[PDB]
């Protein structure tokens, strides 16, 4: 299939991307120098992961070997929750812009919908553990992004983890002027996300499927909890088509129209996980893999389930 999806606002985005959360900061260099050497052209990255200086280094140096030409490349970062005040916007971006070594984002997302009092704490707590929330909304929160758009900062602006009514918030937002071009949310077999896709992709909003493989480093991961690549029915998938069952968790979003973002700082792992152009999982497959969602969510935090903009309440 095509290696990228048009977006609403003209620019082709590559519909597979390397993710960075997590990836140590002495070893995410050389994951994306790998990366950009077997084929990756998206890289997924946010201020909050605190690692975008090294991410930086390794594109640059890629650009400098001309290895890649800045336009072939589609870098992605993220407003982190304390920044989304008017006036903190702009320097937020420009930091990372700074910090990655470029001088345009191709996609600049809102990463959260919930904004937390700004300050040095990317999550500034009350006595009792609580966030402390901004009062600024998503609506201004936008504005402030649109600009990036008129500055030449970004080319796109999106959103991540916003809830069917929240996007359908800033699309009837007054005088709206440029449309979310992509809403990034957790997707995988175990959070199938089938009412919020249809919706987004309805408005024309491309959906990115984080956590592909259930984040099995997530930092609050539990003896308990389910784990897809070691779930025998996708291990049996994989083997009826000689594949890894990493590379049938990235090919199922991919066939649902989802850009995707799998996490690796392990060159092999990085390079197998490019491999899935080759091979096409049958609509049996589909939608078997489709039934085994269970509501199981890698990424919400308790500390901000009283937010009056926490997410994850809604159903969709
Ligand atoms: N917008 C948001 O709020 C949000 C939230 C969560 C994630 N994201 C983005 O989505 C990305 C991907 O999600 P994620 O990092 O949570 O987890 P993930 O991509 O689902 O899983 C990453 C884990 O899988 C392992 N892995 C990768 N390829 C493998 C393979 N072929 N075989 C076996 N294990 C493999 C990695 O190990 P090694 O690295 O040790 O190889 C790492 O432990 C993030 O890094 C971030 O860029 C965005
Ligand atoms: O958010 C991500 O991209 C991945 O997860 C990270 C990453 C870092 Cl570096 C630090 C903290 C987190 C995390 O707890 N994310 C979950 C989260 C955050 C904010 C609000 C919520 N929420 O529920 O409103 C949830």
């Amino acid at each position: 299939m095509a290696s990228r999806i048009l977006l609403n606002n003209g620019a082709k985005m590559p519909i597979l991307g390397l993710g960075t959360w997590k990836s140590p900061p002495g070893q995410v260099t050389e994951a994306v120098k790998v990366a950009i050497d077997v084929g990756y052209r998206h890289i997924d990255c946010a201020h909050v992961y605190q690692n975008e200086n090294e991410v930086g280094v390794a594109i640059q140096e890629k650009l400098r070997e001309q290895v890649v030409k800045r336009e072939e490349l589609f870098i992605v970062s993220k407003l982190w929750c304390t920044y989304h005040e008017k006036g903190l916007v702009k320097g937020a971006c420009q930091k990372t812009l700074s910090d990655l070594k470029l001088d345009y984002l191709d996609l600049y997302l809102i990463h959260w919908p919930v904004g937390f009092k700004p300050g040095k704490e990317f999550f500034p707590l009350d006595e009792s553990g609580n966030v402390v929330p901004s009062d600024t909304n998503i609506l201004d929160t936008w504005a402030a992004m649109e600009e990036l758009v008129d500055e030449g900062l970004v080319k796109a602006i999106g959103i991540s983890n916003f809830n069917h009514l929240q996007v359908e918030m800033i699309l009837n937002k007054p005088g709206l002027k440029y449309k979310p071009a992509v809403n990034q949310i957790e997707c995988h077999p175990y959070l199938t996300q089938e009412k919020l896709i249809q919706y987004c992709q309805s408005k024309g909003i491309v959906v990115t499927a984080y956590s592909p493989l259930g984040s099995p480093d997530r930092p609050w991961a539990k003896p308990e909890d389910p784990s897809l690549l070691e779930d025998p029915r996708i291990k049996a998938i994989a083997a009826k088509h000689n594949k890894t069952t990493a590379q049938v968790l990235i090919r199922f979003p991919m066939q649902r129209n989802l850009v995707v973002i799998p996490k690796s700082v392990t060159p092999e792992r990085i390079a197998e996980n490019f491999k899935v152009f080759d091979f096409e999982l049958s609509s049996q497959d589909m939608t078997t893999l489709l039934s085994y969602n269970r509501n199981w969510r890698v990424c919400a935090l308790l500390s901000c389930t009283s937010h009056k903009d926490y997410p994850f309440h809604e159903e969709f």
